[PDB]
């Protein structure tokens, strides 16, 4: 017999209905199941009709694996899935949140907070375009991005993943979506999923909803706010995402007024599906359903029931798939979860797969491997890094000569600080490892290397990680560039109540600036206590977490381009003010949202 779902000339809805009408319960629940590569095997994927795989942070085939190695791994998993009775291709997901960041040699773009500082949605679209290509270079078809959290408290470990505390800036940056997925047609219906084809990836608006609104910025915690506030701060960018055809939405670990998002039928079904008319698929976060209960995973039967009834379509298990499949099967067999709910989840998952061309191109394209770390993408990352920089100070008094831009020609210059020659530090979390890492973890250019690449051949560059005051004063230096700040962190490990940079940092700045005129480059995922750093420095730049392309920093330091970045967040005077956002009754910032000094290119 002719098999309609296999016919590439047929409309998506027809293909979805045709395939769905053929599937067993096992095949349906399989589609709903996403498993980590570390638990996947050809037999597992085939026997359990698995619909999706992911790499968690740092979950890689080998350290230093080539683009081809990634393609081979993904294709190996795909072969097993294509060998099932129905041959439904799996979709492979990954956190490609600032480039294809788990991958060695991938271009690492500035984190979201810095991109907010650029106020350049077209730059962000271009970054999405480049990211899609580097993700496809590794055979992966699905990026868990963008995070459209509106971070309202910088004590949150994920504040750097938020473009801004101002939802209007977050809304504007949803341009990442058509970058990743491709532009939607003129005829497009808001809420439908869209991916243009094999050179693009499925995107993911996350984390629904109010992840950036938790008390004291506590990660995964309670967002306490009335519906009006939830709707005018935390929700709006989701509607922009619907208008741009975002393929998937990931649910937040957080709660809204005490109700776990992963169990919230009102918001997931009532609002996202039934009001916004979202027609792509809804995915849990990592063990998100487990964390509905306290303790997490103490009643997995309840977790499955609550999340699936709430309207989630695909569960990022990601390890204990046997338990997940067994429990869900039992719930359906016992009539506790109706077939209509299962059929809805599967319809959505298949819709996205058919729409994106996955049935036509289930395997990696070897000719895409060369897109990984490609120079054009690094040039874009370098542009982004430079545009993200916010100049906070450029002279100690109103009568001082501006320090920046610095001359490329000088007899001798000093580069200093824990962050001057540390690629891992300048990239921050979600880089190679989940939590990021220290040192030369990938291909890139540190601030020190960027300085050496920029300066006149006659200028002697001296590096000292933590020089004492005497070394600096006796060194015969024309000026110094000193880089300090936060260490890499991700999620809960980044939650921080004091927001004071680790030492040595301030001590190094004080020692260097005490001895010679200094430009301080602050590396951070967020505003941090900055008055002491300011007090010591002739100039100070908030560089955020600029990524692999440290020449973005020197492009502005040496005046190849003027500074243009403006704060996408309020800079607080002290942490005891927090939360404190532009518009509050008490608003007493050190630097207001939108603040930024400028220079002109020399
Ligand atoms: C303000 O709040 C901050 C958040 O709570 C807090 O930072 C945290 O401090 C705690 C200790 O109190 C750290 O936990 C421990 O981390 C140890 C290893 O830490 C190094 O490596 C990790 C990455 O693996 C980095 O994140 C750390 O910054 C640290 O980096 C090292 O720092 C040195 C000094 O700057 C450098 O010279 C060195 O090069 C550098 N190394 C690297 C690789 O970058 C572990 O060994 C411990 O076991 C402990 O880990 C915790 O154990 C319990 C478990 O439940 C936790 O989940 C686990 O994390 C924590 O890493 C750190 N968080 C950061 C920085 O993100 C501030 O404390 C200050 O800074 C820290 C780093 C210490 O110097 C403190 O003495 C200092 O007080 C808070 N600040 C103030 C003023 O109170
Ligand atoms: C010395 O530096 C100053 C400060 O940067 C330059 O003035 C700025 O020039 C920008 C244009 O390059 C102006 O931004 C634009 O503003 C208009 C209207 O608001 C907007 O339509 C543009 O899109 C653009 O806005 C940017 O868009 C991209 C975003 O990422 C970015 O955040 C936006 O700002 C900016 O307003 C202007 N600032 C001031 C205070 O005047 C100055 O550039 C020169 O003068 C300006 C006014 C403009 O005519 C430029 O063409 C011209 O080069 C620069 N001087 C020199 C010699 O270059
Ligand atoms: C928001 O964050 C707070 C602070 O972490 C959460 O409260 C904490 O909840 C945990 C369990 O989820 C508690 O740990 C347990 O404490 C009991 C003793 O009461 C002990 O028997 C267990 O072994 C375990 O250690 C913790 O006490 C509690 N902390 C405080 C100070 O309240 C809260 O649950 C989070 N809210 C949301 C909605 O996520």
């Amino acid at each position: 017999d002719y098999v309609l779902y296999k016919d590439a000339t047929k409309p998506v809805e027809d293909r979805v209905a045709d395939l769905l009408g053929r599937m067993t319960l096992a095949e349906k629940i399989g589609q709903m199941t996403q498993i980590e590569r570390l638990v996947a095997t050809p037999d597992v994927l085939r026997d359990n009709f698995i619909g999706s795989l992911l790499s968690g942070g740092g979950s890689v085939p080998r350290k230093g694996a080539t683009a081809k190695e990634w393609q081979d791994m993904v294709d190996g998993f795909q072969k097993a899935c294509m060998s099932t009775r129905l041959g439904i291709p799996m979709i492979y997901g990954i956190d490609a949140v600032h480039g294809q960041n788990n991958v060695y040699g991938a271009t690492i773009f500035p984190h979201n907070v810095g991109l907010g500082a650029t106020r350049d949605p077209y730059l962000v679209k271009r970054i999405g375009e480049a990211t899609a290509l580097e993700v496809r270079a590794t055979g992966i078809q699905y990026a868990f991005a963008p995070c459209i959290a509106v971070c309202r408290d910088p004590r949150w470990g994920r504040c750097y993943e938020s473009y801004s505390e101002d939802r209007r800036i977050v809304q504007s940056m949803t341009e990442l979506i058509p970058g990743l997925q491709g532009d939607v047609p003129k005829d497009f219906t808001s809420g439908m999923p869209f991916v243009a084809g094999k050179n693009k990836v499925a995107a993911c608006a996350k984390h629904f909803v109010g992840d950036g609104g938790t008390v004291d910025g506590i990660n995964e915690n309670n967002t306490i706010i009335n519906r009006e506030g939830l709707m005018n701060i935390h929700m709006p960018a989701y509607k922009n995402a619907m208008d741009k055809g975002v393929s998937t939405v990931m649910i937040s670990y957080s709660s809204w007024n005490g109700v776990k998002m992963h169990a919230n039928q009102d918001l997931v079904t009532g609002y996202l599906k039934d009001t916004l008319k979202f027609k792509g698929f809804v995915i849990s976060d990592w063990e998100g359903i487990d964390r509905i209960t306290t303790p997490a995973g103490s009643d997995y039967s309840y977790s499955v029931k609550a999340s699936i009834l709430a309207g989630l379509d695909m569960i990022m298990v990601p390890n204990k798939y046997q338990q997940f499949i067994s429990i869900l099967t039992g719930h359906v067999n016992g009539g506790v979860i109706p077939m209509s709910r299962i059929d809805d989840a599967v319809t959505r998952i298949l819709r996205v797969k058919f729409t994106m061309g996955l049935f036509e191109n289930p395997y990696a394209d070897p000719a895409m491997a060369e897109q990984l770390g490609k120079q054009e993408h690094r040039d874009l990352a370098r542009e982004a890094a430079r545009k993200s920089l916010v100049l906070l100070k450029n002279g100690k008094t109103s009568t001082d000569a501006p320090l920046l831009p610095l001359p490329k020609k000088a007899p001798k210059i000093l580069v200093a600080g824990s962050h001057a020659d540390n690629l891992g530090y300048q990239c921050g979390g979600w880089t190679i490892e989940w939590q990021g890492d220290t040192g030369r973890t990938t291909v890139g250019t540190t601030i020190l290397e960027a300085v050496k690449a920029a300066v006149d051949p006659s200028t002697v560059v001296v590096f000292a990680e933590n020089p004492d005051a005497e070394f600096v004063k006796s060194g015969g230096f024309s000026y110094a560039i000193v880089a300090v700040g936060e260490h890499p962190y991700t999620e809960t490990k980044g939650d921080n109540l004091n927001l004071t940079i680790p030492e040595p940092g301030l001590s190094t700045v004080q020692a260097v600036c005490g001895g010679v005129r200094c430009a301080t480059v602050l590396i951070s995922g967020r505003p941090v206590v900055v008055q002491p750093l300011l007090a010591a420095s002739d100039a100070l730049v908030a560089a955020w977490l600029p990524g692999s392309e440290g020449q973005g920093v020197t492009d502005a330091l040496f005046g190849d381009f003027g500074f243009t970045g403006r704060l996408p967040r309020t800079w607080f005077k002290s942490v005891d003010q927090l939360p404190m956002n532009v518009g509050d009754a008490h608003y007493d910032p050190l630097f207001r949202l939108g603040y930024g000094l400028t220079t002109n290119a020399t």
